[PDB]
């Protein structure tokens, strides 16, 4: 695991830069907002990164050309929350939970949403929570981790 202290907002930036070319090519309107530029946490930097990478990849794929992605990060005292919202069709409430389970079907297209590993990292490793809600003309994926283990 190796837990290090880092600016969580630095991870968000690295992941935007990773997908920036694609986001631009697709004419996706991207927004990042934080209520605290220095959002310090002790966590497994590599694994949290992996979660953000998956959430942004999925948001790009779900929103499609001319879509919209917003990431927000929030300082909540002893914990942080990161929200990755995309414009696009809602996830049916029935797959809202199911989506984080180790469930698998050949019906799923592409290489998968990778959300079981996301839940493994956030909840099982970090003691936090990850969930999804339907919002605006879109869908949001939210996680919360404690600031310290």
């Amino acid at each position: 695991m190796e837990f290090t202290e880092f600016n969580l907002n630095e991870l968000i930036r690295e992941v935007y830069v990773l997908f920036e070319e694609k986001i631009r090519k697709m004419n996706i309107d991207f927004c990042f907002e934080t209520d605290n530029e220095d959002l310090r946490v002790e966590a497994d930097r590599t694994r949290i990164k992996q979660v953000l990478i998956n959430l942004v990849q999925n948001a790009i794929e779900a929103t499609g050309e001319n879509g919209k992605i917003k990431i927000t990060s929030e300082d909540m005292y002893t914990k942080v929350r990161v929200s990755v919202w995309n414009s696009g069709p809602p996830i049916p409430e029935e797959l809202k939970e199911k989506i984080f389970s180790p469930f698998f079907t050949t019906k799923t297209q592409g290489t998968g949403l990778g959300l079981s590993i996301c839940r493994k990292i956030i909840e099982d490793e970090h003691g936090g929570k990850i969930w999804t809600e339907n919002r605006e003309n879109g869908v949001v994926f939210i996680f919360e981790i404690p600031k310290t283990p």
